[PDB]
């Protein structure tokens, strides 16, 4: 008798850590230790999914004396509106109701040719650069980041002024450095808000203080202003870097994709199913039951701190047969967990789609030879951020 304790070991920059895969094979739910307070760890792909389908678990923590937490995982669960459960029920509600018409499809169309000349552009400098090149900054960061200049309406250069604030800002390692990046995410997006009024365009904030007849504070605009930026490009560039990876690890997979393009999209699904790096601690979602909850034969009290392990349940085989290889060859896959499910489902995660599509199009039809010039194992994942991610990427072509 071992209690488990998170974060869980993994000899591979990438996968799921072997305990945690061990833990799976016993059953769907364990009881382990953590950095902070116990919780219950559930990894199999159909309890995971109901789970996440069930009202009772939600973000906040209902319990009256709350355990600490670092500045970075409080400034994300307030961005998400889950810092007060006995509001979060409504703010929650108006949150995702004033973000979901962002992305409509006249604004995903338009994304759509925009992304792909601009993946085009990059692809060109990138080709004709003489390598060693860092594919993370000069790829990687920039698609992502120039998709949230387009969807705030500010210029491309903005992406050097705000491209590390999400980092920043999730550094569960040094509060004062969190809280200080985060200032200036807010007066950053503080400024904007003012510019939009007597300045407005195609864009998110515009159609913000446009909203009910301006019903919004600025200081609710600014709010979801700082959801779209926090949350809206460092997880897309860490995908780019892991399916980067991952494919450059499956050459039989990359041949056929580069012979048939047509074949981004499934290659996407399966990048976003195994993309899973270092010990994997961003591939949980956290909860708290607010009621009673029974998994199998094991109950979940109220109270309780719940992590739906969105990565293992992934790579679990009673889902995906062989859930470890890569294989965009799978006919009728089941839909990943790796956006979420049921209410807070990942609200950009189609736009997230467009932008990988664009890119896994056209990567290895561009740059045949593309391959890493340093070890993988030389490759460091960064576990302090909530985000995780690889700090570059050298590759030679
Ligand atoms: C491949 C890239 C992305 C991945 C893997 C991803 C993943 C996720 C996941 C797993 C959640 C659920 C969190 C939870 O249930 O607690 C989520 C929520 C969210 N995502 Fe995404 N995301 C991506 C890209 C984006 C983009 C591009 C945007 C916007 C431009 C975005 C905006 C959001 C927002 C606002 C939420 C909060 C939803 C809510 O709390 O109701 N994400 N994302
Ligand atoms: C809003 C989020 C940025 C989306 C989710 C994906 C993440 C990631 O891929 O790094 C974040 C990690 O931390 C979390 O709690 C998550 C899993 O819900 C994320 C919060």
């Amino acid at each position: 008798t071992d209690l488990p304790r998170l974060p869980f070991d993994n000899p591979d920059i990438m996968g799921i850590a072997p305990q945690m895969l061990a833990l799976q094979k016993e059953g769907p739910i364990a009881r382990v230790g953590t950095a902070g307070e116990d919780a219950w760890l559930v990894t199999r792909y159909d309890e995971v999914r109901t789970l996440l389908a069930d009202r009772r678990l939600r973000l906040s923590n209902p319990n009256p004396q709350p355990s600490a937490k670092s500045a970075a995982r409080a400034f994300m669960v307030a961005l998400m509106a889950g810092d007060d459960h006995e509001t979060e029920p409504a703010r929650h509600a108006q949150m995702r109701s004033l973000l979901i018409p962002r992305f409509s499809t006249r604004r995903l169309r338009l994304m759509k040719t925009r992304i792909e000349h601009h993946v085009d552009e990059l692809l060109d400098q990138l080709a004709a650069s003489a390598p060693p090149v860092d594919l993370h900054r000069v790829l990687s960061f920039r698609l992502p980041t120039m998709v949230v200049c387009d969807l705030l309406g500010v210029p491309l250069a903005d992406r050097e002024r705000f491209g590390q604030w999400a980092r920043g800002t999730f550094d569960q390692s040094d509060n004062e450095h969190s809280a200080n990046t985060f200032q200036q995410v807010v007066d950053y997006m503080l400024e904007l808000v003012a510019r939009k009024r007597v300045e407005p365009g195609d864009d998110i904030l515009s159609e913000l203080i446009a909203e009910k007849d301006g019903a919004l504070s600025d200081a609710d605009i600014a709010h979801l202003g700082n959801a779209v930026l926090l949350f809206g490009y460092e997880t897309t560039i860490v995908r780019i870097d892991l399916g980067t990876l991952l494919l450059l690890r499956n050459p039989v997979q990359r041949a056929q994709l580069a012979e048939d393009p047509g074949l981004a999209p499934a290659a996407v699904e399966e990048i976003l199913r195994l993309g899973v790096g270092g010990k994997g601690s961003n591939a949980l979602i956290p909860r708290y039951a607010h009621g009673d909850i029974t998994v199998g034969e094991t109950v979940i009290r109220t109270g309780d701190a719940v992590m739906l392990a969105i990565g293992a349940a992934n790579y679990d085989d009673r889902a995906f047969p062989d859930g470890g290889l890569f294989d965009l060859t799978r006919v009728r896959p089941r839909s990943h967990l790796a956006f979420g499910h049921g209410a807070r489902h990942c609200i950009g995660r189609t736009l997230a789609r467009i932008e990988l599509t664009a890119v896994f199009e056209r990567l290895f039809r561009r740059l045949p030879d593309l391959r890493l010039a340093v070890p993988e194992e030389s490759l460091r994942w960064q576990e302090h951020r909530i985000t995780g991610g690889f700090d570059e990427i050298p590759v030679t072509f």
